[PDB]
């Protein structure tokens, strides 16, 4: 199996083409690294689908949140219905972290909810890449997260087929050393028929939890559901229904070598220091080594992952890029966020585990169940390519220039910029807002001091003007509330702190002010503020008004690169005769 089959009503149009061919060519000649520089409204995942198609490579797409990676998820599910689409997240966006909190003395416990839809697709994702090589899947930072072992895995797998003779009780037990999927009660699992023809109804096997259940009688299986029968089978494969399964042997001298440590470190405890002696650990370590003996499994298993994998101590944790083949491709969705992010995640967890090891809570080996470092990232990588309007310096150093896709469909181009004095600036703000209402059109206002917005908010008031709000934190679900309140004349203007917050994307908004547009802030970056520009992208007469008193380095970059895309994308409109206009939209609701 390894055919990848793109599905659009539509066709690579714009400069997608340019953009496509020339990613291709780069993997075909063997870059490691490509960038795609394109710009909010063109086809970007088309554009990178089409690349995929063309590679037939089994690919990794790494969003950097729960809502992108679900976003892509569906999209890409569409693009390609005929094929193995998966979703990787993981419970790292939520739940306890576990750790410790020394001077309020006050411990948290890893206190999570296993979401077992998720679980299904981590296992059908995981599966999969065992089955087919025309697999993608979408994933967040948890793609480098400590996860079980690939090869002992793949080895552990219970292969299924006809004219060859096992137990009815073999299959069982093979079975349940695998931490049994679909073996137990609700019903006798998969028990009827026995002999030498057999019922066995291997249902729940999480690679497949949305009802498929395996049915085999004796070397004779085919797919069935929680009603009746489809689809005849020759060969089944059951895969683990755990990503951390260890044979009995291994666990045997694992939980030796836990010992030989939870001892010896009490030792270099005992002298060293008086945190409890050393001790206190004892309470949940031979808690976790006697519920690990008398049952393979026990509370946090994770935090024992390097003992129970039998490897030597600091060795790199296996991760889901372990998973896939030995020449696949990386997809970093929204890059220049996606790629900072990914590298502080080790720092982040070894502070939180270190001082977890310190109040005694987990010992030294618990470091080793971690994240990967970047380094360890860039020695997984095949071949990667970044997607990004603004990428950031190690997409830039890494890749030989950027392949550009700056034309949108509606020939919309980035808007122009004006930069003017900060004397002023509210009155005229006001009038420019004025004029928006006049001719039916929405601004977006953006401050750096959340009581500057408070300000200006209650003045535009004061001026006659159906203006948004100030706080920030306003609620998920109050916000979506407001930004269609926005795009349907309740409010004319909103003022916002943050405006790269996901969902603003508004064709209505014709106006984009930007107040403190020279004074330092992450959010005034050049990266940022060409983010922010693009909010008035979006709708044929896109304005930006820069208020400053100096012209930073970060805006320089910023007017030049939006000057630079606008007369690029006015010479195609002009090549083929398009005339920009405003994509409209559903006003939904909830
Ligand atoms: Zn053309
Ligand atoms: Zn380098």
């Amino acid at each position: 199996e390894g055919r990848f089959q793109l599905v659009a009503p539509y066709e690579p149009q714009g400069d997608q083409p340019q953009a496509i061919a020339k990613l291709v060519d780069g993997l075909r000649r063997g870059v490691k690294h490509q960038t795609l520089l394109g710009a909010t409204g063109t086809g970007k995942t088309f554009t990178i689908s089409n690349v995929i198609a063309q590679v037939n490579k089994p690919t990794l797409v790494i969003a950097h949140n729960k809502t992108l990676a679900g976003q892509l998820y569906s999209e890409l599910k569409e693009f390609f219905p005929h094929n193995a689409v998966e979703y990787f997240v993981s419970y790292y966006d939520y739940y306890q972290p576990e750790a410790y909190v020394p001077q309020t003395d006050t411990y948290i416990e890893k206190d999570a909810k296993i979401n077992d839809e998720i679980d299904k697709l981590r296992h059908s994702a995981t599966s999969a890449l065992f089955e087919r090589r025309d697999v993608i899947i979408v994933a967040s930072v948890s793609c480098i997260y400590g996860l079980g072992s690939p090869e002992e895995y793949r080895e552990l797998v219970v292969s299924l087929r006809v004219g060859m003779e096992i137990e009815r009780n073999a299959l069982l037990r093979r079975l349940v050393d695998i931490q049994y999927d679909r073996n137990d009660i609700f019903r006798g699992t998969f028990r009827v028929r026995g002999d030498v023809v057999e019922i066995f109804p291997a249902s729940r096997d999480e690679h497949c939890i949305r009802v498929e259940f395996f049915g085999d009688e004796i070397e004779a299986e085919v797919d069935a559901l929680t009603g009746k029968v489809l689809g005849e089978r020759e060969h089944v494969a059951i895969f683990p229904a755990s990503h951390f399964v260890t044979r009995e042997e291994k666990m045997r001298l694992a939980i030796q070598n836990i010992e030989q440590e939870l001892e010896e470190r009490l030792a270099e405890l005992r002298a060293q220091g008086k945190l409890l002696e050393a001790q206190r650990l004892e309470q949940r370590t031979r808690y976790d080594l006697e519920m690990m003996r008398e049952m393979g499994f026990c509370s946090g298993i994770e935090n024992y992952s390097r003992h129970l994998a039998l490897r030597p101590p600091g060795s790199t944790p296996y991760t889901l890029l372990d998973y896939f083949p030995d020449d696949f491709l990386i997809i970093v969705d929204e890059s220049h966020v996606t790629l900072p992010q990914l590298r502080g995640m080790y720092n982040g967890d070894r502070a939180r585990k270190q001082v977890l090891v310190d109040h005694g809570f987990r010992l030294p080996s618990a470091l080793d169940n971690r994240p990967l470092t970047f380094e360890e990232f860039e020695q997984k990588i095949n071949q990667i390519i970044y997607v990004s309007a603004t990428p950031g310096p190690y997409e830039l150093e890494h890749s030989p220039g950027v392949v550009e896709q700056i034309i949108r469909p509606t020939g919309l181009l980035d808007p122009t910029i004006d930069v003017r004095p900060t004397k002023g600036q509210i009155d005229d703000l006001i009038g420019e807002i004025r004029e928006r209402v006049e001719r039916n059109e929405r601004t977006l206002v953006t401050t750096l001091t959340k009581k500057m917005a408070e300000d200006l908010t209650d003045y535009l008031k004061e001026a006659g003007i159906k203006v948004a709000y100030l706080h920030s934190e306003i609620k998920t679900l109050e916000r979506i509330e407001i930004i269609r309140d926005l795009r349907l004349g309740k409010y004319d203007v909103l003022v916002g702190i943050n405006l790269l917050r996901e969902g603003l994307d508004i064709p209505e908004v014709s106006l984009v002010a930007i107040l403190d547009a020279d004074k330092e802030g992450f959010l005034r970056s050049e990266r940022s503020l060409i983010q922010t520009i693009g909010r008035a992208a979006r709708n044929a007469n896109g304005h930006v008004i820069m208020y400053a008193d100096t012209i930073t380095k970060s805006m320089e970059i910023a007017i030049q690169e939006t000057k630079r895309r606008r007369a690029i994308q006015e010479e195609y409109n002009r090549k083929h005769g398009i005339v920009p206009r405003t994509v409209k939209k559903e006003i939904r609701d909830v």
